[PDB]
């Protein structure tokens, strides 16, 4: 179970997309499509660390003619392509990662064990991937998020919540030190709502849902003793995704949030879509007032 807070050690050489490029014996001749095999190898040793908006970034900047920086990367002959077939692969990838607990390298070449006709305009590729319908909460998460927002037309995903990786400090939220101090002595059913920065926590949960609102639901007990304690679970409200600016990582907020004005162009199912957040996380506190 990888919510990638650990960095790996990558080449382009781990890469079957990369070495199927650099295989001589398999291209007699010069060839852009030789080109992108090779391409897609840097690039996903960006992927497997969570460097995500450079690689699409450079690609975008070259296909839209930006004239902006291409963060290091070669300039191709098919942006457009590699990016719409970057744009297919990632959310395979994540979807490896959570369906078959594939590590990083083993998902992305799973993912990427296929051909790699031009991209159509009628079929190529083919979206429709009702099975991939949860998100990993690792490395390739946030990507996979932005992929179906470009082509997931509006279908729901699900972020389990103890995939976020959060870790809510129940006893600091204003609301619950309000509940115990104003509680009454005995039993109370506790129940409210609480806005919750995910990226304090996690990076993927930040770049993915970024501020969510959870549920803090359960038993509490005071005894006359001053003794008390709580007993619950923490769940959370459906999140929409669409593309906030706010859940911009600071370095290439600017180039993400330029891309978000014009990836419609191109992308013309674009569109925001509801992530869930279902299960729960226990709650199991105590302690004592001072009086």
């Amino acid at each position: 179970m990888d919510l990638g807070t650990t960095t790996i050690v990558a080449g382009q050489g781990d890469f079957s997309a990369y070495n199927y490029g650099n295989n001589g014996a398999n291209w007699p001749a010069p060839s852009p499509a030789q080109v992108g095999y090779i391409s897609k190898g840097q690039r996903d040793v960006a992927y497997v660390n969570g460097d995500w908006e450079k690689p699409l970034l450079a690609l975008w900047a070259q296909w839209a003619n930006w004239g902006t920086t291409l963060y290091g990367y070669p300039s191709l002959p098919f942006p457009n392509y590699e990016f719409i077939w970057d744009i297919f692969d990632l959310p395979q990838a994540d979807y490896n990662q959570f369906s078959l607990g594939d590590d990083r390298i083993t998902a992305m070449n799973r993912a990427q064990n296929h051909q790699y006709p031009f991209p159509n305009n009628e079929g190529i590729p083919s979206w429709d991937r009702p099975k991939i319908d949860t998100f990993n909460g690792g490395v390739y998460t946030p990507a996979a998020a932005f992929a179906h927002y470009l082509t997931g037309k509006g279908k729901k995903m699900n972020f389990p919540i103890e995939r976020l990786n959060i870790k809510p400090n129940v006893k600091a939220m204003p609301q619950f030190i309000g509940v115990l101090t104003s509680s009454p002595m005995g039993q109370t059913t506790v129940d409210f709502n609480v806005p919750y920065a995910t990226a304090k926590d996690s990076w993927v949960a930040g770049n993915t849902v970024g501020e969510i609102t959870l549920r803090i639901v359960g038993i509490l007990v005071k005894s006359t003793s001053g003794q008390w304690s709580f007993r619950g679970e923490i769940r959370a409200y459906d999140d929409l995704y669409d593309f906030n600016p706010s859940n911009h990582r600071t370095e290439t907020a600017e180039g993400m949030t330029r891309l978000g004005r014009e990836v419609g162009q191109k992308f013309k199912d674009t569109t925001p879509y509801p992530i869930g957040i279902p299960g729960a996380i226990p709650v199991n506190i105590s302690g004592r007032s001072h009086h």
